[PDB]
């Protein structure tokens, strides 16, 4: 939809702090910190796919809005995830071990803006079309 495309990361703020707040170790935060992934969003029928592609690691999720799914994250958490569309924003929550984190994806002008929150840490990542 408004989201469908191939997106390339152009800016990131507070991502190391976000990863730290989630308990991610040094080696994975080192891989994530200066990675500039592509995010490939597609839709077919009920099913949305989001691929995150980067030199040292690729991940993918496919889901139906409102339907919880199991996800293995890039930092190897086993989480339960639910994604909904609220006011044009794709809102993802991941739940594990009594914890939660949100990843919100929105379109603003030419940007795909991704806000990641864990506790008191807010990270913002900005993608532009490839
Ligand atoms: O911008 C995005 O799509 C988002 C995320 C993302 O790109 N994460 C990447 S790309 C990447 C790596 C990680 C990574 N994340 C984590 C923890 C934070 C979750 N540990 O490693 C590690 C291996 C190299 C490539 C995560 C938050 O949701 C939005």
């Amino acid at each position: 939809d408004a989201f469908v495309g191939t997106w390339k990361l152009v800016s990131s703020e507070n991502f190391d702090d976000y990863m730290k707040e989630l308990g991610v170790g040094f080696a994975t935060r080192k891989m994530g910190g200066m990675a500039k992934p592509n995010c490939i969003i597609s839709v077919n029928g009920d099913v949305i796919t989001i691929k995150t592609e980067s030199t040292l690691k690729n991940t993918e999720i496919s889901f139906i809005l409102g339907q919880e799914f199991d996800e293995v994250t890039a930092d190897d958490r086993k989480v339960k995830s639910t994604i909904t569309l609220d006011g044009g924003v794709l809102v993802q929550v991941q739940k594990w071990d009594g914890k939660s984190t949100t990843i919100k994806r929105k379109r603003e002008d030419d940007k795909l803006v991704v806000e990641c929150v864990m506790k008191g840490v807010t990270c913002t990542r900005v993608y532009e079309r490839a």
